[PDB]
């Protein structure tokens, strides 16, 4: 179905813009904001049918989830976080919605020109993280 073919690759980050205050708008306590906010992760993307698969690795965690776009599941985050998520594919983007404790975060996955864009909204904070092809 070529769902998501321009997302599919291995991703290396390249820039984190406002990453802290994200993380301290998320609830992340100060040791775990220093050694994750350092971590340079490799982002594997892969579709097989339906389902989709982030892989995501580095010094401080590896992190993998695998969905299918609109059909809630559960999340472990690498900050330990125990979401709830649902992720769906909006005019090209993938929109990535966590729920936990009464609270919402948004992650936008975005192709802007070479690069996979991320950017993490927490209320009125966001992050941008930009990825290069590995
Ligand atoms: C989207 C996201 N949200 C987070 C929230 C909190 C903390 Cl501590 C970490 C993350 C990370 C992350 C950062 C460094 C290495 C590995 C994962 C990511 C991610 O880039 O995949």
């Amino acid at each position: 179905s070529h769902m998501c073919d321009a997302f599919v690759g291995t991703w290396k980050l390249v820039s984190s813009e406002n990453f802290d205050d994200y993380m301290k708008e998320v609830g992340v306590g100060f040791a775990t904001r220093k050694v994750a906010g350092m971590a340079k992760p490799n982002m594997i993307i892969s579709v097989n049918g339906d389902v989709i698969t982030i892989k995501s690795e580095s010094t401080f965690k590896n992190t993998e989830i695998s969905f299918i776009l609109g059909q809630e599941f559960d999340e472990v985050t690498a900050d330990d976080r125990k979401v709830k998520s649902t992720i769906t594919l909006d005019g090209g983007v993938l929109v990535h919605v966590q729920k936990w404790d009464g609270k919402s975060t948004t992650i936008k996955r975005k192709r802007e020109d070479d690069k996979l864009v991320v950017e993490c909204v927490m209320k009125g904070v966001t992050s941008t993280r930009v990825y290069e092809r590995a």
